[PDB]
């Protein structure tokens, strides 16, 4: 099983996944969670990264995709992934499709930009695992610390008001044409299309992708 995840920054596409992979057993590969983890470890590549995210650009396709690569190639994502903000460009998706990599389904949350800025206001991360919450509209079950793992949880810098504006720029000029690129894709039947209004609350969002996929 492979699925691409499309829709603005915030617009809930890590809280799904997390829904998604737990039904399906495939791993998530979200390449912003690659980036903050070489950020963690202080690579030459975290440096670099971090001044882009911080500015809310997106890094370049070739370091993009070279960590894609790498990442899908392990083992644990040979009966299938979930992408999570990648592709997250027209020549990232053109990347994944000249190297034959075929999905099953891309998934669109439909969420609009006042609905994003509303919401990154109290998103809460837990950064070594990417898991997301919201102190209101999704909050763990103990404040400031990880379902999973107890970790701290931190307000993103790129969640700053400033940086939200600007990511869904970049998002509205370079992300958007991803929903074309794969409602293309699947009126060639390369793959299924499904497109959810992602305002609708955490459960009720489940609640849909459990009717529409098997
Ligand atoms: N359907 C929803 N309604 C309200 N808030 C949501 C919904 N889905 C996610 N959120 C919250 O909004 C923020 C963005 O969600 P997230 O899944 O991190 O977005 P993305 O992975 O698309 O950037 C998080 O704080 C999350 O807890
Ligand atoms: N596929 C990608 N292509 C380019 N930049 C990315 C990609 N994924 C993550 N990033 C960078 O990481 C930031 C955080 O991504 P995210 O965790 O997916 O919201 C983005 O705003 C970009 O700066």
């Amino acid at each position: 099983m492979r699925i691409i995840l499309l829709g603005a920054p915030g617009a809930g596409k890590g809280t799904q996944a997390q829904f998604i992979m737990a039904k399906f057993g495939i791993p998530q590969i979200s390449t912003g969670d690659m980036l903050r983890a070489a950020i963690k470890a202080g690579t030459e590549l975290g440096k670099q990264a971090k001044s882009v995210i911080d500015a809310g650009q997106l890094v370049s396709d070739d370091i993009i995709l070279g960590l894609v690569k790498e990442r899908i190639a392990q083992d644990d994502c040979a009966k299938g992934f979930l992408l999570d903000g990648f592709p997250r460009t027209i020549p990232q998706a053109d990347g994944l499709k000249e190297v034959g990599v075929v999905v099953d389904y891309v998934i669109e949350f439909d969420v609009a930009d006042s609905v994003i800025v509303e919401r990154m206001a109290g998103r809460r991360a837990h950064l070594a695992s990417g898991r997301t919450y919201h102190n209101v509209y999704n909050p763990p079950k103990v404040e400031g610390k990880d379902d999973v793992t107890g970790e701290d949880l931190v307000i993103r810098e790129d969640d700053k008001e400033e940086t939200v504006l600007a990511r869904l720029g970049v998002y509205h000029n370079q992300t958007a044409p991803l929903i074309a690129y794969y409602g293309k894709e699947a009126e060639a039947g390369n793959t299924q299309y499904l497109k959810f209004d992602g305002t609708k609350a955490v459960a009720e969002v489940s609640a849909e992708l459990e009717k529409a996929l098997a």
